[PDB]
C-alpha cells in the first residue's frame, strides 16, 4: 500500500471497574472516521483494547495500518504476552483462560489480517488525535449504550 490507515484510540473507565467508553479514529486518504461507544460495566483495560479492536475490525481488507495508543495493557500485551498466550492455547499454567480472553483473541484476528506498525504515545501535548479520543472515551462512559458482555469477574 502506498498509503497507509493511520489509526489513534484510547479508552477509559469512571472509576475502575466502572462505567466506560472508547474513543477511535481512522484517517486514510485524508478521510476521516471516528469510532466511540459506552458500556454500562466494563475496566479501563478492556476499554483501552476494544478501541484498537473496534478501529482494525472497521478495515475489512487487509491493510498496512500505523496505531498510535498510550494503552500500557496493549503495549504490553502486543511487545511482552501476546506470542506465548496463544502457544499456551489461551490459558496459564493453571489451565484458567488468560484474563480477558475473548478481547485478545479478537485483537489477535486484526493483527492477522492487518499488517499493523504500532507506535506507542506518550502524552497528549504532541498527539491531538488521541486527546479527542481521550474525550469521546469519557463522553460514551457518561452514556453508555452497551453490555461489556464478557466481562467476567
Amino acid at each position: 500500500m502506498l498509503k497507509q490507515v493511520e489509526i489513534f484510540t484510547d479508552g477509559s473507565c469512571l472509576g475502575n471497574p466502572g462505567p466506560g467508553g472508547y474513543g477511535a479514529i481512522l484517517r486514510y486518504k485524508q478521510h476521516e472516521k471516528t469510532f466511540s461507544a459506552g458500556f454500562h460495566l466494563t475496566t479501563n483495560n478492556r476499554m483501552e483494547l476494544m478501541a484498537a479492536i473496534v478501529a482494525l475490525e472497521s478495515l475489512k481488507q487487509p491493510c498496512e495500518v500505523i496505531l498510535s495508543t498510550d494503552s500500557q495493557y496493549v503495549r504490553q500485551g502486543i511487545t511482552q504476552w501476546i506470542h506465548n498466550w496463544k502457544k499456551r492455547g489461551w490459558k496459564t499454567a493453571d489451565k484458567k483462560p488468560v484474563k480477558n480472553v475473548d478481547l485478545w483473541q479478537r485483537l489477535d484476528a486484526a493483527i492477522q489480517r492487518h499488517t499493523i506498525n504500532w507506535k506507542w504515545v506518550k502524552g497528549h501535548a504532541g498527539h491531538p488525535e488521541n486527546e479527542r479520543c481521550d474525550e469521546l472515551a469519557r463522553t460514551a462512559a457518561e452514556s453508555p449504550t452497551l453490555e461489556d458482555v464478557g466481562y467476567q469477574p
